[PDB]
DNA sequence: AAAGATATCTT
DNA sequence: AAAGATATCTT
């Protein structure tokens, strides 16, 4: 499948001139963020097209998703792709935003929400390890981390019930080991109840002690009603 | 000077090379997107063997940030004089088309300017400059890999680069430049304003103090001050 | 943890 | 404009 594929189909080492040049790596996760999202682009394309899918990325810069694949016979089966980053010395991953297109059906976001049927995550954790350089010094040039694994999995599979980041209000992932986001194994019982349990999800301490801050409190809260 | 020589040796590289590529060390490149977050990593990796050369030609010592969410990018300093430290941050825009105004964001206005030393590499104090190198790119297949025998086949995301070093104070806007992230608004002008340095505040006190006093929401800046004017006046009348 | 800091963009 | 979106991190 387009799945198996691209999951199948996923060392950097600098940023080349057109003129040779070679400059090293640096090693904080915004620049391994923008690496790996580059080094995955000719990869998706690649399988998509395989598949006879169509690939797009947003116009504007603040819209989900990274990648936005589809067959122009069938619109509202496309799949979406964001690439997230990560790194080790368990990890967890920010999902995207609790409070834009999963409430708002259009708010920044390429399609309407509804005409997705998939979201994917493809994520990367790299493990943590001032001269330019010439095309003949490849093999000496220090590469910022020690290793780099990638999985591709779905989104609501991998989320969980804490936020990722306060002021800008983004989705947690669980908080666990590699194998376990391979894998699947997540605390949501369907995507329907992550949706849920995302959509009413309060922004600030306060606003959640009187509805639920984690899975076993929203459990409770359907119980009483939701109220 | 060292100002001099960087922003010469910026400029010299800028109009000599053009990065078009990551590279892998099996000799596979890839293209460059051509959003903001990919051009700012970019330029930000184009500019540090510069600042580093530069700084050691005259005698400062250059160091990077141990934690992300620390300023500033390069903090540079001689061995002799600590605590005349200088602060640089790589700070990108885009434009569509060359000559229309840009506007950068600055960084918060609510840590280390108001604490001396909350997310900084060295408490606030010990900087006797805080430099701004802003890196202008008009937005412009590249969607497979290339082999080195094809540097020049890549094709570039960007149409036309520039590049600029301001003191932060002399290019600071009035207006913040984010809400939920409480930053800095710089003016909002031509590319030439911020190479002259046509600002707005007097002095680098003016600056500082503008921003340790600007409240967060427009309805909290309602009964203090939403602009320079309003802040002179302000301070006309006794902060009251 | 929760909250807010390093980062630009819309509209 | 202001406010809040796409980025991960730290405490």
């Amino acid at each position: 499948s387009l799945r198996s594929d691209l999951i199948n189909a996923l060392d950097v080492c600098g940023i080349i001139s057109a003129e040779g040049k070679i400059y090293p790596l640096g090693s904080d996760t915004k620049v391994l963020s923008t690496i790996f999202e580059l080094f995955s682009r000719p990869i998706i394309n690649k399988i998509a097209e395989k598949h006879g899918y169509i690939v797009e990325e947003p116009k504007q810069q603040n819209h989900y998703p990274d990648f936005t694949l589809y067959k122009p016979s069938e619109p509202n089966k496309k799949i979406a792709i964001d690439i997230k980053t990560t790194y080790t010395n368990k990890i967890k991953f920010t999902l995207g935003g609790y409070t834009s297109f999963i409430r708002n059906n259009t708010k920044n976001i390429v399609y309407p929400f509804d005409q997705y049927i998939a979201h994917w995550i493809i994520g990367y954790v790299y493990t943590r390890v001032l001269k330019t350089y010439n095309i003949n010094e490849l093999n000496e040039i220090p590469k910022p981390y020690k290793g780099v694994k990638v999985f591709l999995q779905d989104k609501w599979v991998i989320a969980g019930d804490l936020a990722g980041s306060g002021n800008t209000t983004n989705i947690g992932s669980i908080h666990a080991h590699y194998k376990d986001f391979v894998e699947g194994k997540g605390i949501f019982d369907s995507e329907d109840e992550f949706l849920d349990y995302w959509r009413n999800y309060e922004r600030t301490s306060q606003l959640r002690n009187d509805k639920y801050n984690n899975i076993s409190e929203y459990r409770n809260w359907i119980y009483r009603g939701r109220k």
